[PDB]
C-alpha cells in the first residue's frame, strides 16, 4: 500500500466511512460491510479525498478532457478532484472541467460532451450498475468514456450467473477497453485494517466473498 | 470604491472564460439585462481554484461563524463543495470541521441533518433574490438556522420596482434576517473596474437598465 491509501483507510474509519454489520445492498446483496463516501463530509475530510482521488488519476497517466460525476453524490466528487488536479497535477491538468448530469432537465450541466474524453468518478462500484448508468448517460451526450474512477474496488462480481466471475471493474474495463482506478480495493482494507476487524467480521466477509467474490 | 487584488484577479479571470459578458439577456425575472454572470462557465480546475478562493477569503474577512455550508441544486452544489475544502484549506482550525449541504430536486436534504445546525447559504448571483428565498424555505423545512449567505456576484438590484425604499434584493434580505449577505464582487466593482473596457454604448445601456432597477 502507498502512503495516501493508508491516510484514506485511517480516515475512513476516523469518520466512520467504512462500517460493520448487516446492509443490504443496491443490488440486493445482503452485505457484512458498507462504505459510506458520504461521510467524508468536513472540509478537511474533503480535502484529503479529493487529494487521494487526484494522486491515483495522476500516477494513472490517463489522458482525458472532462471529469465527470453522476447526480447527486458524484457532483461535489466531480468538483473538488477537478479543483485538486489543478493545483497538483501542473500545467496539463489547469484545463480540465468537469460536468454532471441533471436527473431530470438539458441533462448536461457544464460544456457540451460531444467527441470529449470522460472521466467518470464515482464513490463505490459492487455490480456496477451505477456506472453503466453513468455510460448510459455519456453516451447520450455523444462523449467518449475514457476511464472511471472509484474511491472503493468492492471486488465482487456482476451477477452470480457469471461462470467466469469477473469482478465489476474488471468488465467494465474488458467490455470497453478503459482503465478502471479505485484508491483502494477490499484486499486492501482486509490486509492493512486486520486488527480492527473482529473474527466474527472476518468469518462474515469470507462468507461474503465466497458468494459474491470475484474469481 | 475599494478593490482587492483578488477581486480584480477574479474580474479578470470573469472576462477570459466568458462569465461576465455584455449584450441582451433576459433574466429568470424577465427582466432585460444588458449584461450576464454565468458563474458554471469557471468551469476548469483553474478557474474553479480562483472562485473557491476568492469565496474564501471573504468568508474568512467576515468572521462568520457557521457549522454547514448549503448550495442549492443544482449549480449550487458545487460551489458548496470546492468552498468547504478551500475553507479547510487556507482558513485554519476554525474550518477543519465545517460540513457541506444540498438538496435533491425531489426526494430531500444530502449531509448531515441541518436541525440546529448554523447555514451558511452559497449561491452564484442576486438579482431580485428569488432563487435565495426559495433556498430558505429549504433549509426552513430542515429545521436549520441561517447564519449567513454568500454570492459571486451582488447585481445590486431591487426586489420590486414598486417598492419606494428601493432596498436592494441582499439588502432586502439582510433585513429581513437580520444576518450578513456576502459577495465576492458587487456591479460597482465591475463597473469601476473595467473602466473604459466596457464600452461607452455598453455603459450607457447599463445606466438606463439601473435607472429601471437599480437600488436606492
Ligand atoms: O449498495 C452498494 O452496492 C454499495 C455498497 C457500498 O459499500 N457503498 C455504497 O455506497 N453502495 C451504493 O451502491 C453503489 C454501488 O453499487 P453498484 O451500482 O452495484 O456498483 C454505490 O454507488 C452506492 O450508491
Ligand atoms: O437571471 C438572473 O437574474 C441572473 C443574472 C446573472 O447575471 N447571472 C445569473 O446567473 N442569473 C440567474 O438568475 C439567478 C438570480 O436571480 P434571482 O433569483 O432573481 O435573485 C441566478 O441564481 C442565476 O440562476
Ligand atoms: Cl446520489
Ligand atoms: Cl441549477
Amino acid at each position: 500500500l502507498e502512503d495516501y491509501q493508508k491516510n484514506f483507510l485511517e480516515l475512513a474509519i476516523e469518520c466512520q466511512a467504512l462500517r460493520f454489520g448487516s446492509f443490504k445492498l443496491k443490488s440486493g446483496r445482503e452485505s457484512p460491510y458498507f462504505f459510506n463516501l458520504g461521510l467524508f463530509n468536513t472540509g478537511k475530510l474533503l480535502s484529503n479525498l479529493a487529494t487521494a482521488y487526484a494522486i491515483a488519476i495522476i500516477q494513472s497517466d490517463l489522458k482525458f478532457d472532462v471529469i465527470f460525476g453522476p447526480a447527486y453524490k458524484g457532483i461535489p466528487l466531480a468538483a473538488i478532484v477537478c479543483v485538486k488536479l489543478a493545483e497538483i497535477g501542473g500545467s496539463k491538468f489547469q484545463n480540465i472541467q468537469y460536468a454532471f448530469n441533471r436527473k431530470e432537465a438539458g441533462i448536461i450541466v457544464g460544456s457540451a460532451l460531444e467527441n470529449k474524453r470522460i472521466l467518470i468518478i464515482d464513490d463505490v462500484m459492487t455490480a456496477g450498475t451505477a456506472i453503466n448508468e453513468a455510460f448510459e448517460i455519456i453516451s447520450n451526450a455523444k462523449g467518449q468514456v475514457v476511464g472511471s474512477i472509484i474511491a472503493l474496488d468492492r471486488q465482487e462480481v456482476v451477477s452470480t450467473d457469471d461462470k467466469e466471475g469477473l469482478s465489476a471493474t474488471q468488465t467494465v474495463s474488458k467490455k470497453y477497453g478503459i482503465p478502471v482506478l479505485s484508491i483502494v480495493s477490499l484486499i486492501h482494507i482486509i490486509t492493512y485494517l486486520e486488527g480492527r476487524i473482529t473474527a466474527e467480521e472476518k468469518s462474515k466477509i469470507e462468507q461474503y466473498l465466497q458468494t459474491y467474490g470475484a474469481s
